[PDB]
């Protein structure tokens, strides 16, 4: 279980929703934001539209966002990658969207087991993701600067970023 070994978000790969696998070393250098997403969830118009409008306003600065959707909380991603894509098109989604996986238990994702043992990657009852709609802020070097709950909307971590953005 090399993942427990690993030091920053960028040692990590992930399949994108297409199916390509993607060297998250691309995000070096970047302000990251990775979320769980699902599409039949109470609070994901807001989630999608608020990604979508931090995205626009800081992706010059070099805000990423890394979206991982998941069936794992009240089966609310049940479709298709296909599908999924489709849906976040939808909301007019330019960020990157990846593969369908598990955050939660032995067949997590690797990326997901790590930030959930980083200092600032415990949530505040403790370590499994609760819900869809969980954040993190990762900084340039892919380290975890703050988890953000599932009723934290997006436009609160906006108050987290470099000053400068
Ligand atoms: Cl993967
Ligand atoms: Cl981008
Ligand atoms: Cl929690």
């Amino acid at each position: 279980d090399d993942w427990r070994a690993a030091r920053s978000m960028h040692e990590f790969s992930a399949k994108d929703i297409d199916g390509h696998m993607v060297n998250l070393d691309k995000y070096r250098g970047f302000v990251s934001i990775v979320t769980n997403v699902a599409s039949q969830x109470g609070k994901t118009e807001v989630n999608y539209t608020q990604l979508v409008d931090l995205h626009a306003r800081y992706a010059e600065a070099g805000l990423r966002i890394l979206a991982f959707p998941s069936n794992q909380f009240g089966k609310q991603e049940p479709g298709s990658n296909e599908e999924i894509k489709e849906f976040a098109a939808g909301y007019n989604v330019k960020f990157d969207m990846f593969s369908k996986i598990a955050v939660n238990g032995d067949d997590a994702h690797p990326l997901w087991k790590w930030m959930k043992i980083q200092p600032k990657g415990k949530g505040i009852l403790g370590n499994a993701i609760k819900w869809n709609f969980t954040k993190f802020l990762i900084d340039k070097n892919g380290a975890v600067v703050k988890r953000y709950g599932p009723m934290e909307e997006p436009l609160v971590i906006e108050k987290d970023l470099p000053h400068y953005f």
